């Protein structure tokens, strides 16, 4: 064994940690038997469903880029194994959606596909979020979001088209095993919340007719758990608002507008000691926090969000857990130094179960 | 030989990289031999005028953390090796300020003093900068700035005494090899430029009282130039702006003055998701390089200073030079993600000649 045996140890450290924090110690012998069994067997083998539970929530907390690490333990798992074809696939993103947003007030949710076989995925997404803005580029300029330029030229070769407004909800676009070509289906509109961006102070800031979507899911992950890998396993939290107002929208190589909101709040945009794009990111910033506040809609801004992982760090320490940190990730791209993160150090290794990046199907 | 030996490695790697880089590549034979035998007969070995400008400027080139690397080989080498007493010593400070401030209009420059010999300092300096405030902690609350709390103690027990203001001007203080305690010098008001903090729209802002000094004078890091080194070579440039309104006045373990802008720009200081401190960070930052540029005293903004290292980095790439870089300090902490550096990533190997940490005398 080569394969097997590398499933075979990341098993046995999985199930001894994972039974050791739920309290099952006493149990890890017996399950490590039928384990080592069924991969002689089969050449791998099924997670139960409080392995498969505290190991996505374990991957979470060993996230080393995520500031939101807090509120691990209570990720709601919704367990979909059993899932064969690709309208069971299209109604559980459905679902995924309508459970996560609930009506506004967000669940950190994770819902979990078959897992890849010999390295033969049964379910390839190819989304980078389920809930997602089209880009396009034949330059009457860009229209859209630049970053969903490749996705958009994707799915308008499967017979998808936008309607070209800067933002066009992507299609859900999937691909089953066995299957040469993906499917897409169009998202139901009440399934999607948006929010427009309007500014507490300043009236004249809906001019610019910005909005973006409530919840981010992540759906090109793939989640590894004792050396099994779910490489269709979407996953969600609430936006920190920095994630919207400082790149999302103001980012040069994505929607671009720190001009337009100089402009609408009423500052010269000529100078660099004037600081008008420093300026002009706090307004922007203010406006979306303010505008998810307005509608009922989840958010964090990026002072809570810091003042929130230093407990998930006293909690670490507390329980005898090594601390994992990514120091580039975690600092906010707003007064970075006006948080705890800038100023201390962080250990970056991966510690498993976790969340990897994967190659994407397209491009 | 084995301390010897690092001597000579070190000499050998350096000689040949200089020279090189001034077109005296045939040169380097001969001097090499020079040095074998000076090492042979002396222990060590003594720099010509160019070597020593050169290492200098080198060190900066070098020197992973810093922004402003575009102005390397501009660099005012001023040789100081020839000093052997303490008003010497005091006096070619008071040069270097003199000259570096420059009227307002600011020149990069180091004063090198003697080198170790055996590990042992000629001169051991113990200022963090050549010019700084005070601070002191009785608690009526703390007074001035609390990093200089222990300097500003080791100062008193060597019969000094601050006036207690927050912004009292520290002695000179430097140890001469032989001498059990170092001296200290006050420094001459006429040759210390200092900017009051006013902000170009409002009014109230100087009701705060804010100022801070012109010239910020590295003079606690070790330059190491050819296995020589140079324990006291004080240096300077001109300020970020970001140095001053987002760290000396702003942080918690500072100045601490962001809750007092707030107040004096008009905004509450109650609620998180109102960014006042993002707001109060850059009007602060807005006072700091209207006030510099209106008394006439150099300072860059972080994005023209960002500006300034892609051509350092293009003109890195242009000679064939490695570039080398700390991205964790290279990042300005206002509006990071608005500047390329936060959008790529660094090698930050150290190369040598460079400036590096030693121990601190006191404490
Ligand atoms: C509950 C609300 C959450 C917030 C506010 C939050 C916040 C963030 C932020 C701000 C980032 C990085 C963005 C950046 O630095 O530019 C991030 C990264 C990340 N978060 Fe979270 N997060 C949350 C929930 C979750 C959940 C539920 C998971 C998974 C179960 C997760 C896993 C991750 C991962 C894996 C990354 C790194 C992604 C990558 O490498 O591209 N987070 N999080
Ligand atoms: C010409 C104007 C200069 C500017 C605007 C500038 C800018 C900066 C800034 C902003 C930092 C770091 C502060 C931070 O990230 O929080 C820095 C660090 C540094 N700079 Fe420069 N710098 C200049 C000139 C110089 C000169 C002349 C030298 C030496 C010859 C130098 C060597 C360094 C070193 C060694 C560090 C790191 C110090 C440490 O590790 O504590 N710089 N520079
Ligand atoms: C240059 C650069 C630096 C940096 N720190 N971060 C980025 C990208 C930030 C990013 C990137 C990806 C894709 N790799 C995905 C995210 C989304 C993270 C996220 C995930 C979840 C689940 C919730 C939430 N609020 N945010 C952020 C780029
Ligand atoms: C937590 C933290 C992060 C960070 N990026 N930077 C710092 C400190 C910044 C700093 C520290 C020291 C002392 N080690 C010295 C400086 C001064 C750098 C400097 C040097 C020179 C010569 C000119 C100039 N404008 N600035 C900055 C702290």
């Amino acid at each position: 064994m080569e394969e097997k045996e590398i499933l075979w140890n990341e098993a046995k450290a999985f199930i001894a940690a994972c039974y050791q924090e739920l309290g099952k110690a006493a149990e890890v012998k017996d399950r490590l038997a039928d384990i080592k069994s069924e991969i002689d067997l089969t050449g791998s083998y099924v997670h139960t469903k409080e392995e498969l539970e505290h190991g996505a929530k374990m991957a979470w907390r060993n996230s080393n880029r995520c500031i939101g690490r807090l509120f691990w333990n209570s990720l709601n798992v919704i367990d979909r194994r059993d899932v064969r074809t690709k309208e069971e696939v299209r109604d559980a993103l459905f679902h995924h959606i309508e459970t996560a947003t609930n009506n506004g007030k967000i669940r950190p949710t994770i819902t979990i596909f078959p897992p890849e076989e010999k390295g033969e995925k049964q379910v390839e997404i190819w989304n980078h979020q389920l809930i997602r803005y089209a880009g396009y580029e034949s330059d009457g300029e860009r229209i859209g979001d630049p970053a969903s330029c490749s996705l958009t030229a994707a799915c308008e070769e499967l017979g998808w088209r936008g309607e070209r407004t800067d933002f066009d909800l992507l299609p859900l676009i999937f691909r089953m095993k066995g299957d040469e070509q993906p499917v897409w289906y169009e998202l139901p509109r009440s399934l999607v919340i948006e929010v427009p961006i309007t500014h507490p102070d300043i009236e004249a800031f809906s001019d610019l007719e910005l909005k973006w979507y409530g919840v981010p899911i992540i759906s090109d992950m793939k989640l590894e758990v004792g050396g099994i890998h779910y490489n269709a396993a979407p996953f969600n939290g609430w936006y920190m608002g920095t994630e919207i107002g400082a790149r999302n929208l103001a980012d040069e190589k994505r929607y671009d507008k720190l001009k337009k909101v100089a402009s609408v709040i009423g500052i010269a945009a000529d100078y660099n000691t004037d600081l008008w794009k420093d300026q002009a990111l706090v307004e922007l910033n203010k406006a979306v926090l303010h505008s998810y506040k307005k509608q009922g809609v989840s958010i964090v801004d990026h002072h809570t969000a810091a003042s929130q992982f230093k407990r998930f760090e006293e909690q670490a320490e507390e329980a005898g857990r090594k601390l994992t940190g990514d120091w580039t990730w975690l600092i906010p791209p707003i007064s970075p130094a006006a948080t705890h993160i800038f100023h201390r150090s962080y250990d970056n290794s991966i510690v498993k179960p976790n969340y990897f990046y994967q190659d994407k199907p397209y491009e």
